């Protein structure tokens, strides 16, 4: 197991360790998702410089709450933050 | 600083000790990109039974071998081999 696999396995641990406290095991609702956002990307969103990143991360999290978020849903916000960390290397 | 932002810090870094090797520090040949991925996700490979995924991972690279890639292309295939490793943790 490759640092690159071990970083993935990473992501899935931390998405895990929040979808299995509550309803289905594998999902998170839209307000569990956001208090995982503000915590785990603390750092991420402090140093954003363009705000319309920020709101991209959060958009829609306080609508439809009945639709709960899978994993696909959040490596889509995954590979913006890590555009944002990326970018952030290299300010 | 999060153990998530870590891992964040920790692809950033392993796509750019291949980036820097030639030319501009920040983008490398497709030829470079499969080398990458070829041995970062050595186990991820193997354990994907989807040749169609696998495909996808590699889609494009033999053709136009020196063009280059940048970190966006790049996150694109981590967005493959994430969803791949969460499909791995519940096999049974
Ligand atoms: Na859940
Ligand atoms: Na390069
Ligand atoms: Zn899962
Ligand atoms: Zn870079």
């Amino acid at each position: 197991s490759t640092k690159l696999e071990e970083h993935l396995e990473g992501i899935v641990n931390i998405f895990h360790q929040y979808s299995v406290r509550k309803g289905h095991f594998d999902t998170l609702s839209k307000g569990e998702l956001k208090q995982l956002l503000t915590k785990e990307l603390a750092n991420t969103i402090k140093n954003i410089k363009d705000k319309a990143v920020i709101d991209e991360i959060f958009q829609g999290l306080d609508a439809n709450q009945d639709e709960q978020v899978d994993f696909q849903e959040f490596i889509s916000l995954v590979a913006i933050a890590l555009k944002a960390a990326h970018y952030h290397t290299h300010k």
